[PDB]
């Protein structure tokens, strides 16, 4: 059973307050039906797990479906470099959930080297597609730009 403790702070730091929030909201019952529809996977596409989901639970699948379709609004509306960093960060957030749900949690280590991927396909993209993806996720914008992500990945 993971325990929202087994995320270092810091890295619960670097998360917006709203994931941080749905996270430690979760009850024992919560986190038992989130790792059964994992362990029932893979899925077609992420739509089709939150439907499992709901399946089971209609109330914990209308919380995530709410976070879902905030962050799926904030991507469609960006323009191509901002949305190919947003997925590709997306693609290595969900690597780092899978393991929270399978054996062998990340270690400390291995948070900070998803990070540090993270900040340099940021620091990567144009000016533009760094404007573009702030307009949509400020919070994760600020996180790159105060060097709040460098901090904590060591560079
Ligand atoms: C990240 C916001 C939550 C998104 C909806 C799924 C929540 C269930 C995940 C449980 C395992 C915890 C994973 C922590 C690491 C991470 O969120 O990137
Ligand atoms: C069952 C838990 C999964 C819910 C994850 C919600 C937070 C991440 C949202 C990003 C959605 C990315 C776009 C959809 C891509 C897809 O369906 O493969």
């Amino acid at each position: 059973m993971f325990k929202y403790e087994d995320i270092p702070a810091d890295y619960r730091d670097l998360m917006p307050p709203e994931a941080r929030d749905f996270l430690q909201n979760l009850s024992d019952g919560d986190k038992t039906v989130l790792k059964e529809v994992f362990k029932a996977g893979p899925y077609k596409n992420t739509e089709e797990s939150i439907a499992a989901l709901k399946k089971k639970s209609p109330e914990l699948g209308a919380k995530v479906e709410k976070l879902h379709a905030m962050v799926k609004s904030k991507i469609a509306a960006l323009g191509p470099e901002a949305k190919g960093f947003a997925e590709k960060s997306i693609e290595i957030a969900r690597g780092i959930k899978a393991r929270y749900y399978t054996g062998n949690e990340p270690t400390k280590d291995d948070l900070k080297a998803s990070v540090k991927e993270v900040l340099k396909l940021y620091k990567a993209m144009s000016d533009a597609g760094k404007a573009d993806f702030g307009k949509q996720f400020p919070f994760l914008a600020k996180v790159f730009e105060s060097g709040k992500a460098a901090k904590f990945a060591g560079e």
